[PDB]
């Protein structure tokens, strides 16, 4: 029954974490979301007035532009998708489990092959993280003890791997880790998109956590100096970057799992 | 060669010859739709320049404000007012599940600060909420084993659960549990949203299985019936749903580590 109150305890948890969030998101973003609506509307009246538009027409032509933006053309010059350099990309936020939305099939037969590809690809990848953070530890473990063996030698002038880093250990050079790769990738967005660098930052969490909002997507704007190194370097910095933060959900899992115990264990004794 | 280096190394390449695989089908199967629907969009604009006598800067103006618009929630078709409450929970709801739509997308720069800061916590809970899911799926399929067996020893005389389901048969019980939760699902979306029975099965595995494209989300449109029932119909059927698939890939990913470890034995072999 422990593993119960344990599970009951993180769901109730996780729900109070969900309301507390929703509040703070709330009270931070109303007032920007209800004053972006407003600055829509006063461009929207004035696109009106000033062209002698019926509001009909222009919702319908917006209801066109909403069928082509679903379809990926946009206003500025974005690449063409369904290429094999897109479907890629698409591919690869698929199977990573990212799916920015930048990339969505519209035939039949696109989105059964998409349910099959993830129900294959996803699992893959899934695992492809979980050996990932599997080697990083046994990587780690290795540093530590050859570490070890050159200072006894120089003191004194099989399965193995003995020594295993703590989770704590794992989880600060983990963080290190995707804090450099997210400054070194938010380093390259900066010049090349024109994000701002802490727009990039943002990037680069959603993107690296699988959350993929879509609002902002690295390569998608056509006419790129170095088109081809950019490409490659984009899709190497987000799958290190992926990995990275995949890896550090599992290790701070791990801790918030031990933090549960340790609780339920408090609550144990009185 | 180590024996895990060899695997990752195995699975890496494979996955990416997984994803050339993917993005030469996907684009073969959606080019000529997409080249289809940017067709139409051409048509439309300049329907619309050459009928209500506008320029085509004017138009490309008015739709990078429209494009503005929409990255801050407005849509053609009355959809739910952003970051209020009950918005703000359908949004963390995607963000700790790493779903992740972009129906709502924060803009203030305390906002995404705070997005990222509560996004890694909250993903790591849930990533551990799904873990301890599929464990609790383990033991309850092994007590319905071992209730079985006492059942029928019973009527034949007329912690324990050391014996576990093997990976097939949770497998089996995971994707028929995923298919009935999908079609339910879908059967609750299709005369709600509107939506094809077969385009919310397709919603219904991209919000599952964590891609989240964002094309179809559930509850966006506004003056729904019983408001308060479906959004928190929608919140559980999701919940279970993303649970259920998440372990889903989990036990393939298991699966896929037994077929690289088969792979490699058959390598090591000759
Ligand atoms: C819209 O309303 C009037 C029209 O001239 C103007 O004063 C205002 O600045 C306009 N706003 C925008 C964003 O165009
Ligand atoms: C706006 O267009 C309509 C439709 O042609 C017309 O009836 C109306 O007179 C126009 N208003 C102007 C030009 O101020
Ligand atoms: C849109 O443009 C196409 C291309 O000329 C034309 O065939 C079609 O009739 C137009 N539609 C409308 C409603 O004018
Ligand atoms: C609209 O029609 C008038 C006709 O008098 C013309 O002078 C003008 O160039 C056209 N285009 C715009 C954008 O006003
Ligand atoms: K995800
Ligand atoms: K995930
Ligand atoms: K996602
Ligand atoms: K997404
Ligand atoms: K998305």
């Amino acid at each position: 029954n422990e593993d119960n109150a344990r599970f009951l305890l993180l769901a109730a948890l996780i729900v109070l974490y969900l309301l507390g969030g929703a509040a703070v998101f709330s009270a931070l973003e109303l007032a920007h979301e209800r004053q972006a609506k407003q600055r829509w509307e006063e461009r929207l009246a004035n696109f009106s007035r000033g062209h002698n538009l019926s509001r009909d027409e222009l919702r319908g032509f917006l209801r066109h532009y909403e069928e082509a933006t679903r379809a990926g053309i946009r206003v500025d010059n974005v690449r063409p998708r369904w290429d094999f350099t897109g479907a890629f990309y698409f591919v690869g936020t698929v199977v990573s489990t990212i799916g920015f939305g930048m990339t969505t099939p519209a035939t039949v037969g696109g989105k059964i092959f998409l349910i099959f590809y993830g129900l294959v690809g996803c699992s893959s990848t899934i695992l492809f993280f979980n050996l990932f953070l599997e080697r990083l530890i046994t990587i780690i473990a290795y540093i530590m003890k050859s570490c070890h063996q050159r200072q006894l030698r120089r003191r004194g002038a099989d399965s193995l791997a003995g020594w295993k880093p703590s989770v704590y250990y794992v989880m600060l050079i983990l963080c290190t880790a995707s804090i450099l790769i997210s400054c070194c990738a938010s380093a390259m967005y900066t010049p090349i998109e024109g994000w701002s660098y802490f727009d990039s930052l943002y990037f680069c969490f959603v993107a690296f956590s699988t959350i993929g909002f879509g609002d902002l997507v690295s390569s998608q704007n056509a006419h790129y100096e170095s088109q081809g190194l950019y490409r490659f370097a984009n899709f190497v910095f987000i799958l290190m970057g992926v990995c990275c933060i995949y890896s550090l959900f599992n290790v701070i899992s791990i801790l918030i799992k031990q933090s549960l115990n340790w609780i339920l264990r408090k609550m144990d004794s009185g």
